[PDB]
């Protein structure tokens, strides 16, 4: 495919503005429909989600409308993605090749913690990704992926308006036929508002929740929440003087203590392309996996910044998640002007391991234009108490939030999204064929799994982040304890057998294994003894033993009752294939290398020989996978032979469950 640079010369043909070249990509047009079946209020990942998975469903269905304020796709913190999400975006045909083009590869999930009273020892938990040749896990910049998945739903029927917001005020939402009225203009300045006529509303506002705050109060939680401050730096060539041993920067790595943890994220960054620019190296991309091109044939990531003339540079993403009860100096000005700096740098200095591990980066000054240098958000966790009503529904973030920690906001997130797409297909054609009041009734009660669902999801989720915290606090209990169970109970099983049809269904299944009984067991117990000793006090030694017997006790009943295969030994460095901890034990699959040229992280497999980052040509051997326990030609060949494409849909197989098999 010869690349073509229509929007660029597009926007400069017409003296563009961003929202306006971006809405000149709309199926039906840039100005605004007068009728829509859906408007979904908001295009962050999840109204754009919702939107591909409604239309990917069952297409030529329903028309949609996405209304997003922002002129070009916004910053959003929330980067990494897990195997769910990749497999999602495989499913709607857009493969590893193409999307490590865009994102960063992300290889495992890290965790070192931390001994406030012993300052320098630390333990670590380390878990391994995927084969090349299996799948990917995504690094992703958020102003990316929103444009990916704009330009994606736009070529396929879906019309996504940038620049547009929706007036709560006026909007007006029913149970009708066609009983939504909905006004969007580009502002609360704007004297001449559109209205579009529909039958279903999407609340996709995320955590401003600006639909359903009209509808109920949002809820908290009891008990201590988090805070969050964050700022974006270097990403070092070099990771070699990390003071983690063994550290690798392709995965989501995770420095963990008593107050909280930090994040680390390495990512490539597309900040100050042009957005036109960028429409044209997306639509090429596209074009290209429709095609086929094989990844070495493909323009690394640096050519295509060449080819469309763009900016890109790797940056690492690193942001504090600590309890809202820690208490701090009533003086912080020597670390900084700002609280998110200065809480930032203070919590930074009070650990000589994080202080030497920042040490290796530098700050980036206003990534995301002015005033962007430190992030701060306060009391991250709430929930919605009513997500779906006469006319509307929400998803995503609008449901509700816990926590960065293990990344359910996208990869959780996305089973609310895509459930509420394939139930707007029936919504609104109960809503064409039925009178209003039997509409309405059976809306409701088509919806009450639904909002079930929601109401149970948050809860579970933040137990699961208040078992990590409180196990975070001993350097026994987080890897033994809180890692060990999250990823027992929380890796998706038979996520090979998805596809469009099954994946919502499955997605709801999963909730990173939260709801599996013995891991709820477990979280109660270390909770209710934990959160009795104050967080200034080390945890006596006698709690740990009692918490790590008891829960070792629970694991071997339930890892002996899980019928399903896996090479535990090498995916999990510290554990045996029984899931027994293994004091010393090093060895793990190999999936992933550094490119000597430029640093990015690359996964192994024989048919890329070249960096899709720079294009480096790197050594025919440096492609092989080491399997650890070894793999035969022919078990390797089996593996990979279930990876290739999705199952086409039975509607008579079972769905088989992503959590462990249950004792019977
Ligand atoms: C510190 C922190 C770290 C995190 N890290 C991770 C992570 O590593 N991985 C992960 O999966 N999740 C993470 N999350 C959670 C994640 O950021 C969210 O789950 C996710 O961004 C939710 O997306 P959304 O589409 O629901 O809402 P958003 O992405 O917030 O989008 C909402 C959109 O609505 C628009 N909007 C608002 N009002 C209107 C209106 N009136 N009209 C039109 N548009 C409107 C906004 O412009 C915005 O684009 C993190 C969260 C925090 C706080
Ligand atoms: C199941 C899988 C999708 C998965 N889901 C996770 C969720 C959270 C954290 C880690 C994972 C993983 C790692 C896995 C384990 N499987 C061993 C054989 C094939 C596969 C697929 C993949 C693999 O190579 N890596
Ligand atoms: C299990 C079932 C009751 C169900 N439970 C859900 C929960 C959330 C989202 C969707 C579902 C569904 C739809 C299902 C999926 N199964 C495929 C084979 C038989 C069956 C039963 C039925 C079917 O035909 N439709
Ligand atoms: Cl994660
Ligand atoms: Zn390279």
């Amino acid at each position: 495919p010869t690349p073509k640079y229509t929007f660029t010369e597009r926007a400069a043909a017409g003296n563009l503005s961003d929202a306006e070249i971006l809405n000149s990509n709309n199926p039906t047009g840039s100005e605004l429909p007068d009728e829509s079946d859906v408007v979904v209020g908001g295009a962050g990942i999840h109204g754009l989600i919702y939107a591909l998975h409604a239309s990917k469903y069952k297409p030529n269905n329903l028309k949609i409308s996405v209304i997003e304020k922002n002129t070009r796709p916004g910053y959003k913190i929330g980067e990494s993605t897990l195997p769910i999400f990749y497999t999602w975006c495989k499913l709607h045909g857009i493969s590893a090749a193409y999307l490590l083009r865009l994102f960063g590869l992300k290889d495992g999930l890290c965790f070192y913690f931390l001994d406030r009273e012993n300052q320098g020892q630390y333990t670590d938990f380390c878990s391994v990704g995927a084969p090349g040749l299996v799948l990917a896990s995504l690094q992703i910049e958020r102003p990316m992926s929103e444009l990916l998945f704009t330009i994606l739903a736009q070529r396929n029927g879906v019309n996504v308006y940038h620049g547009r917001e929706v007036d709560f005020k006026s909007t007006v939402v029913q149970g009708g036929g066609q009983g939504n009225k909905i006004a969007v203009s580009r502002g609360k300045y704007d004297s001449t508002p559109k209205t579009i006529d529909s039958a279903l509303f999407v609340d996709a506002t995320g955590r401003f929740r600006q639909f359903c705050s009209k509808k109920a109060p949002r809820h908290r939680f009891d008990g201590w929440n988090c805070n969050a401050f964050w700022g974006y730096f270097t990403a070092p060539k070099d990771e070699s003087k990390i003071p983690f041993d063994l550290y690798e920067g392709d995965h989501t790595n995770h420095l963990c203590f008593p107050e909280g943890w930090v994040w680390v994220i390495r990512l490539p960054s597309w900040e100050g392309s042009p957005i036109a620019n960028l429409m044209d190296m997306v639509t090429y991309i596209l074009e290209c996996a429709d095609a086929g091109v094989p990844g070495d044939e493909l323009p690394s990531s640096e050519e295509l910044a060449r080819m469309f003339g763009l900016k890109f540079q790797w940056v690492t993403s690193i942001g504090f998640a600590v309890r809202n009860d820690v208490k701090y100096p009533e003086d912080l000005s020597a670390y900084g002007t700002r609280e998110a700096e200065q809480k930032f740098n203070y919590f930074v200095q009070k650990y000589e391991l994080l202080q030497q591990f920042m040490s290796n980066f530098e700050l980036i000054e206003n990534l995301y234009g002015p005033g962007t240098t430190w992030f701060i958000r306060k009391t991250l966790a709430y929930q919605s108490p009513v997500v779906s009503g006469p006319g509307w529904l929400a998803i995503g973030d609008a449901c509700g939030f816990t926590n960065p920690l293990y990344s359910p906001g996208i990869n959780v997130g996305m089973s609310t999204s895509t459930w509420a797409a394939q139930l707007s297909h029936p919504i609104v054609e109960i809503g064409k064929s039925a009178p209003a009041d039997a509409a309405e009734s059976s809306i409701r009660k088509l919806l009450v799994p639904y909002d079930d669902y929601c109401k149970s999801l948050v809860p579970a989720l933040e137990q699961m982040n208040r078992f990590n915290y409180v196990c975070y606090r001993d350097t026994r209990l987080g890897p033994q304890v809180a890692c060990l169970w999250q990823f027992f109970a929380g890796i998706d099983r038979y996520l090979s057998d998805v596809n469009i049809e099954t994946f919502a269904h499955y997605a709801i299944k999963w909730v990173w294994g939260a709801m599996v009984p013995e891991y709820q067991q477990v979280a109660q117990k270390c909770i209710e003894h934990i959160e009795t000793v104050p967080l200034d006090e080390r945890l006596p030694d006698a709690m740990v033993d009692e918490l790590l017997a008891f829960s070792n006790r629970i694991k071997s009943a339930a890892v002996a009752a899980d019928d399903f295969s896996l090479r535990w030994d090498a995916i999990l460095r510290s554990f045996d294939r029984s899931l027994n901890f293994v004091e010393g034990k090093t060895s793990r699959d190999i999936y992933t290398r550094q490119c000597s040229g430029c640093g990015a992280w690359l996964q192994l497999r024989p048919d890329w020989k070249k960096c899709h980052s720079c294009g480096l040509l790197g050594t025919e051997p440096q492609t092989a996978v080491t399997f650890d326990p070894p793999l035969t030609a022919e078990e390797e060949a089996l593996l990979y032979a279930a990876w290739n494409t999705a199952p086409k849909y039975d509607p008579s197989k079972e769905l088989k469950l992503p959590t462990p098999t249950r004792p019977a």
